[PDB]
């Protein structure tokens, strides 16, 4: 067998059937003879390739396979890899390298020092020392991406390796099963359970690894047993809990003092599947107030090590959430009361307040919609206004890197064909990965793109105003016609200049058979 | 003085007056109070920021200054940095980092292990250990980028450093002059000159560092004295010689055997300002035929070390070319005969042959036009059909990384306002950095963009055919409306479906006052 | 030809005939069939291997070739590489790697991520992608080590590569000549010369790259023409000037304020072949006083970039010193007056003051002796008391890394068999690389080792006293019998408890036919 045939067999046997890519010559011997049972998804720029793959992996809860071209292709994707690192996305990034005989002279298209290029944004990065090693290296990549804490990996393969003979002993790779589905030993788990049962006013904080693990329902049971309020950890990449459940208390503000104030009076705070904490703004103060103890369950040693406070347990989130939910006592305390309905913001017949948009989306979208957010000045309002009952309903760039939501929304929609995906993207953010729209058109992936057009990098203008910072250049983005960009890439385009037009356009978009972009004129 | 004021003073004193950027919050304390004598050039994605800066630096023959946001912004630019490495572009890449007090907890927007992120594509990469070090680190960056061999550098600066007090002793940085304008010692230079004078059939090969050094005219004198044919080294990023000079012999094919055959019978081959050699295709054979000696002059130790053949001298190209041109004897041999006019390809009233496009551009463009090439299946024909008399007339992605020409053409046009820039870009390549078009519109930088629309990744289809490779996915890019994309970003848009429409559109574009995109229907 | 035969041919053709090594199995296919015209120098630990090679390279002014075993051998040498980086030592470090078929499984003796292991202490680090690339990679290593600024490089080679067929086209590597012997262009050199001629009170500062280049005599001529005092730059790794020449002013103190005070009143300070500056102690103040301009000539871009003051020129030190010495005018100013004789310190019939030792060495040693210094509390006195007339007469650990002098003294003595080497090493420092003594015994390399036994890490005790730092552990090293250690490794051993015994032992050592260690009881 050739290295090509053995490698595709390994991929198939390990559950991979899709290649997200942008082709080049170094990968031609990999891509030729492409197997009929595999699908290739082309995108026009590598940030888009990796963003699509990332959304696919996060929504599918399985690894996604990528093929890029050499250093330039890899490099074009490194912003996307920053997000994938922070979201623990299981991405297998392969990159085509020059033929081994041309690497020393540094021929055009040579990826110099290839394994160092994606660092520090990958869990493992490698170039094999021989062709016959390629299947084994691919096995390593698959498992490294997939073991907790999941994350992106990188494998560079010389052009000429694919046609070489494989080692027959590579067959032992095909059906390897590698598990990291582990939980705290019984003795120490019983201590934790007793601490939770004994708490007088517990609180729960959930992060994105809960949604990745599909541990959401277990966390609902846990919260109901403990009669505890539930927050989402700051800078949330995913939504880990039903947002109209009575226990839900919303997105934590991403500041040190704000969080310790929120947690004051709670004697035990159990954090599951989040870093402690993904703060953002400068908000100095106490990490915790006196009388609060924090206990973190995390799938990631790097998270446990860097927490500035609390105990930690490094384990699989799915396994731990299920165990905890089924072991804790039912508290006799009263169940928390649901948060009230958010206020309706006054809206005239002009430009749309973002709150209006979110309220209308919540009114018209299916109950099993999936939302993506890259509307950076409106996140707090979005989190208050969308009733997200189901797992897998929200994605936000986990490293804050813009250019995620537009391509990721296409990958999510590919992963969840029955669930309508609605990406809410600012006019600034929409540009970073604009060319991803073409993939939605070409493959007829029916994502809806809602462009929040305020003409500015609003979150930056806001921050400069808080700072009283004057004479800051580059904060405005006038003169972009998003309907024309959509037309450029073959996607149906609508405008919404007022509330009536927003409802009419959303009605049209929801019944369409293909992707749709709606440009919304929002208040500036 | 603050670190901000000292740093901007250093930049001004060192000749920097322009910041190419995409803003974020980590850089707000750098960008606020932006000096009135500086200009900020915004682009909508960081590949575009760096590509624009790169074209500006290459055409201006001086460093260009960039400011990006953290890891995601840096990462979005890494493909662009691959090209800048290969072109020896002097780019000073700064990236905003989180406040020092938030780096340990890895707050959102922290650039983890920042100095490692752009490696191996930078000459120097650094994060200062204290605020007061920032001016000194900036000095280091400026000089590292600017010393031969020029190249990109990276500096990560925490948000909170800018407002801190600077060290008064930083004033010693302001007027430092650092020179690498060096040439071979007299004794060894006399040996080289004697070897050139004694050659019976010398040949010259020129690469991009000749054009960077503006050594073109000196090389013309050298060629005329030695009565030697002149080739451009393969995979050419720049044009180092007038292409209708009698000695000019064109672009070398990027293959080992092809080049040694071309050089057969030439007893001494002098290579200036090129790697030896930037081969591309697999074309095995002899590096040199018997009877050929090669001597390379390079500004880059890494080039000299990796050449598989020949002697080398590591020195400044400008200094060496000027010395050699003025020291060699006038040979009594006959001056080479100019290459004939290229053939006119038969053209019907339908889709355009690329040869037709290039011939029409050469007919209608000013004699001091500047061309950029990212039409990857048509490069050989382009090089034969454009009369480029002047230095600085050609750019091509030096690492083969697509997404260079569209933004670089804007930066070149900013650098050379009197010289009409014409970027010839394939329909595939145009997508990688499409959003750069907006910068041309916003700043009214009057670049002309010629999109070669054949509906395919033609160079890849070509290569797959040579290989007889079947079932290769992802090679076609149907369904892109480039006039609509231009409209999207505010750039005047024309179509050319046939030769009459090509001439009419070029006539319109050449008289326009702003940027123009022309979508040309080319033969598939 | 095999890769082994081609590689040894390349080495021989490039002037390498000695391998400094500690063997292991991964290198057995390299070391077998060892050519009869090569010499292998074994040392018992890899810090010793590299230190010996380093002294050999520095004294020979040519590259030295090393072979180590995998990661553990490489790692044992990394302290030695820190010194070699700072001294610009041209070292070619090869390390044996596992067979390619065993690298993926990470068999015992695999060097994981090998090229990253020695970073950041090497100029270039590489593992070839195929066996046939090994000769080309070796060529790259040779030239990278040897081009200015010289320095160490690293090449990792899989076991199985050596026996494979080489590429016949590797013959083009054998006789490549690569030059970096360059100087400032004539126009800018004339400006520099005019600035030197016009100075009213010039000063010269020389660093180790002057001695490496054998530019010492040229610098003497330069100093005499300009009638300028000459200092050695701080933390001096080498001696660049005759220390009893009338212009010589000694070792600069390694502090910011001390140096600017020393240079006050000097209108032009010309620094050659040194960083600006290798400060050590905290001594804050002005980099330069008003009225002093500094101009640096350096072979190293990294030095030129980081200087906090002055202009710089990046060029070959040999070429620049020769040009400057022969172009400057003869000043009519008076020649500086020689420094007086140092004072004789009162010495009783007990333990030796270090000043006594140095005075006695200067009295009894040949005029062409070579000294090494790793007696860290006595350096200033050593520099005042030794008349070093000739180039190549002094070495000191260039990164301050102890464990250099003992092995380096053996390599220097191998390089300079007619020049008596005398290493003056503290009792603390002697331990780091003690096993190097065996190589001197086995190869009968007749180095004299003078152990300054004060029972303490004296320079650290001194510093703790300046700090008024109390309760510092680990500063005393009682209970080491150096005569017994010498016996252990086969080296003749003497003691000197008083001045009479010091003279008698030195008389014995100087007439011996093999290496000798003298343990001197020095004042504490
Ligand atoms: C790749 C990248 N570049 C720049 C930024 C900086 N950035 C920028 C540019 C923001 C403005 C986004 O504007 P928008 O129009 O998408 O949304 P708002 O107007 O609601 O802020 S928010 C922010 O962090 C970033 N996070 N990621
Ligand atoms: C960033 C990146 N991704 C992918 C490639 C691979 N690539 C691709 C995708 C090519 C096709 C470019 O198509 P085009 O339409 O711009 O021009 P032609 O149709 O004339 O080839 S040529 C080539 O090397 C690349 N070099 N750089
Ligand atoms: C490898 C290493 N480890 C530790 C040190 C720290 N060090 C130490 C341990 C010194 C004391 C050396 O003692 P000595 O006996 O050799 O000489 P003195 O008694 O004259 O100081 S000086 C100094 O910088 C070092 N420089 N290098
Ligand atoms: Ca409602
Ligand atoms: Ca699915
Ligand atoms: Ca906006
Ligand atoms: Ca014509
Ligand atoms: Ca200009
Ligand atoms: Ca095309
Ligand atoms: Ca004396
Ligand atoms: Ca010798
Ligand atoms: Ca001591
Ligand atoms: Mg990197
Ligand atoms: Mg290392």
């Amino acid at each position: 067998a050739s290295v090509h045939g053995t490698t595709y067999e390994l991929l198939r046997r390990q559950g991979i059937d899709t290649v997200f890519g942008n082709p080049g010559s170094n990968a031609l011997p990999f891509l030729k003879d492409f197997p009929e049972d595999f699908r290739y998804i082309l995108a026009l720029q590598e940030a888009c390739v990796v963003g699509i793959a990332d959304g696919y992996a996060q929504a599918s809860r399985k690894p996604a396979f990528i093929n890029l071209h050499s250093a330039a292709g890899t490099g074009n994707a490194m912003g996307a890899l920053s997000n994938a690192w922070n979201s623990h996305s299981p991405l297998i990034v392969t990159a085509g390298q020059q033929t081994r005989a041309m690497i020393g002279v540094e021929a055009l298209l040579t990826n110099v020092d290839a394994a160092n290029l994606p660092r520090p944004l990958v869990k493992w990065s490698y170039e094999p020392a021989s062709a016959a090693e390629v299947p084994h290296a691919m096995s390593r990549a698959i498992h490294m991406a997939s073991m907790a804490p999941q994350g992106p990996v990188y494998l560079s393969v010389p052009y000429d390796d694919w046609d070489k003979d494989a080692d027959p002993q590579s067959h032992h790779l095909f059906d390897r099963h590698v598990s990291s589905s582990v939980r705290l030993n019984d003795q120490d788990l019983d201590i934790l359970v007793k601490a939770l049962n004994s708490a007088s006013n517990p609180a729960i904080v959930l992060g994105p690894d809960v949604d990745a693990a599909n541990a959401n329902a277990d966390c609902v049971m846990l919260a109901e047993r403990l009669k505890a309020p539930v927050w989402v950890a700051p800078s949330a990449p995913r939504c880990p809990f039903p947002t109209r459940h009575p226990c839900f208390r919303g997105l934590m503000p991403a500041g040190i003092a704000a969080i310790s104030q929120l947690l004051e009076g709670h004697d035990v705070v159990l954090v599951i599947g989040a870093p402690v904490f993904r703060y953002h703004q400068y908000d100095p103060g106490q990490y915790l107030k006196p009388g609060t103890r924090l206990i973190s369950v995390t799938c990631d040693p790097l998270e446990a090590a860097r927490a500035p406070m609390g105990d930690a347990i490094v384990a699989d989130i799915g396994a731990m959430a299920s165990a905890l939910a089924n072991l804790v006592e039912e508290s006799s305390r009263q169940l928390p009361t649901a948060a009230p309905e958010p206020a309706k913001v006054d809206q005239d017949a002009g430009r749309l307040h973002p709150e209006t948009v979110f309220d209308t989306l919540n009114d018209m979208a299916p109950e099993n919609a999936i939302y993506l957010n890259e509307s950076t000045s409106t996140t707090a309002q979005m989190w208050q206004r969308l009733n997200m009952r189901n797992p897998g309903s929200y994605y936000f760039c986990a490293a804050g890197g813009l250019g995620f939501a537009l391509p990721a929304a296409i990958g999510v929609q590919l992963a969840e064909p029955e669930r309508q995906v609605i990406a809410v993207i600012g006019d600034g953010s929409a540009n970073y990965s604009i060319s991803a729209l073409w993939t939605a058109a070409q493959y007829n992936i029916p994502t809806i793109f809602v462009i929040m057009n305020n003409g500015t990098y609003g979150a930056l203008r806001w921050f400069a105003g808080v700072l009283e910072a004057e004479n800051v250049p580059g904060l405005d983005v006038p003169g972009i016609d998003f309907r024309a960009l959509a037309k450029g890439y073959g996607v149906q385009a609508l405008k919404a200049d007022n509330l009536e037009q927003l409802k009419g356009s959303l009605q049209e978009a929801l019944s369409a058979k293909g992707p749709v972009l709606i440009e919304v004129s929002t208040v500036s």
